[PDB]
């Protein structure tokens, strides 16, 4: 039964259980992981409202330092670009990204999107023709299955994940891996499938809009974000956007279970509905640079685009 | 059909045969780069264009004997196995050689039944491409997406002139959006006749989605032989990008006043949507990196077409 989100745990709202999966609010946890940090600044004025607790030691500056500025005086050189890209009403799934020299913290990537009045500002530490090889590799392939087995074994070899999965949704929700790369030794998933309430309903239509997660280290403390709240409107700040997002206990625990140290999924959508996953499973905690995870993100395209097209020759 | 090509002893087109000139197998390349064929096993260098010498600083007869195995140690094998026999013609696989003679080169590699066709070009060595992914999928509507990617590829390139050309039903096209210099006609809601893409040359670009003249004032060079030794016939080009222009597309671009011209295939259901037109007033070599990120957003355009086209049906 779709039931509305309880408020999250630090609005008073009930913890999770097996019970009440689908109402987790894990939109808005409040809190990012540890391996990068992000503000939020207001969208007219560039005032920073809020920061990870983790901010200073990313952007090697104290709180107040930061929360007293704008973003006109910390990014003197992005901020008339970020207005630009990100005008207001836009879409909160436009994401404009920009490389940073920072003093103290090498080059950082900055990942900006825009909620309402509210910009969210992700930094993260970032670092030949092989994607263009699997462009041509892809739409070669011969049938769903080839195709299928080429993506898999190419995002293995781009990553170096362990287990690289093509999980395929069913009509009533179900999931089956249908193809997958995986390193020697790893048992077989492939042809196995698993229940509806594995992704549960609102974790679904979040990944039809916000189409990467990650999960970098599956024992790695969530950092709350300072406030909690929003100031502009006393409310929960909306995350679903934001790759750094805290991932839901209930599904760490379920891969802390599975012996997974480092999950990622890519999201596969054709005619507007989530087809499938582009699923990783790396068994030591392990973080991918984001230009690398930009790979990623155009293989997604390629394949919703392939599997139109693999599919249509098929009646 | 077609016409055998003139190299062949075959008419000369005119505005009477559009439809049947070979434009697959003009027997030469545009002189920006260089192209080698060879044999699928042996590696065996059977063609070379007449200016290979140039580009690859080796003695005129030296490549016309040698083998891939000895000319490119390290690449041979990777050909070998991303490029398998029965593979087909739009395959592509591509390496950066630093080459003694030339800084860098970009080699593309396709197979066409037992020949494997090599080009190499001068090359080189942010985050445009990713930003332009997003812009269009947040595009509202199919003139939005239609502003935006001529906008976006005419900032990643600096061509004179971006289009977006879509084709009706009949094959007459339709200029429906443009980004384009200050100071150029504006060819924005201009309706041509089909005859302007032949038949033939469309069926060509929904197999083969991106080509361009680089200067269209430039004679093209011979391949020598002419003819694949294997087959004695003509070697098939229409999947390399260093295939010689039609002299009747290259007049009718000199005759707009344009130097350098580059399009991108649209493709939605299987069949030829519409194309990204570009021009540049003055000759204009686009480098490898730079026409992959264009091959990119054409897939990504393509994709999105059809997403928009749905939202309105
Ligand atoms: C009480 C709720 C439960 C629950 C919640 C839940 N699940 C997700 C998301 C994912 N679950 C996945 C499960 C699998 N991984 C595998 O390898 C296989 C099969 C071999 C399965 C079935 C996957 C892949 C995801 C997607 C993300 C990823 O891991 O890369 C969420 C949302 C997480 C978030 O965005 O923060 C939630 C809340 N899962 C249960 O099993 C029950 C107990
Ligand atoms: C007697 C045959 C003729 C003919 C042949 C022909 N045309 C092409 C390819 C193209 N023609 C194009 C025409 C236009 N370019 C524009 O900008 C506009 C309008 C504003 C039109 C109508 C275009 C865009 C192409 C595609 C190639 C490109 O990007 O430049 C070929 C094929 C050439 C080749 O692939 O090597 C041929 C043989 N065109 C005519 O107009 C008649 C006289």
């Amino acid at each position: 039964d779709p039931l509305p989100f309880f408020p999250p745990l630090y609005l008073g709202g009930p913890e999770i259980t097996t019970e009440n999966c689908e109402r987790e609010p894990i939109h808005i946890p409040g809190s990012i992981q540890p391996h990068g940090a992000l503000l939020t600044a207001d969208g007219h004025s560039g005032e920073v409202l809020q920061m990870s607790l983790n901010a200073a030691t990313f952007l090697g500056q104290e709180p107040t330092v930061l929360r007293g500025q704008t973003l006109a005086a910390l990014l003197p050189e992005q901020w008339p670009a970020l207005q630009a890209a990100l005008p207001p009403g836009c879409p909160d799934a436009l994401q404009y990204r920009a490389t940073l020299d920072w003093p103290a913290a090498g080059h950082l990537s900055l990942t900006v999107h825009r909620v309402g009045e509210l910009l969210i500002l992700e930094f993260e530490p970032t670092e030949p023709h092989a994607l263009r090889n699997a462009m041509f590799a892809l739409e070669s392939a011969p049938n769903l299955r080839a195709l299928a087995e080429v993506a898999t074994q190419t995002v293995r070899e781009l990553t170096g994940f362990d287990r690289v999965m093509l999980y395929k949704f069913a009509p009533d929700a179900t999931g089956e891996v249908i193809a997958e790369a995986r390193r020697e030794g790893l048992h077989a998933f492939l042809g196995h499938r698993f229940p509806a309430s594995d992704i549960p309903a609102q974790a679904r239509a979040l990944y039809t809009r916000h189409l990467l997660r990650l999960t970098a280290d599956t024992r790695a403390a969530a950092v709350p974000l300072d406030p909690v709240l929003n100031p502009q409107t006393n409310a929960p700040t909306p995350l679903g956007g934001a790759v750094l997002r805290a991932t839901s206990p209930m599904h760490m625990q379920y891969l802390r279970n599975m012996g997974v140290g480092s999950s990622l999924s890519v999201s596969v959508v054709v005619g507007g509905q989530l087809w499938g996953l582009i699923a990783c499973h790396h068994q030591t905690p392990y973080v991918l640079p984001p230009d690398l995870r930009t790979t990623l993100e155009y293989l997604g395209r390629l394949l919703s685009l392939q599997v139109q097209v693999k599919e249509a020759l098929e009646h």
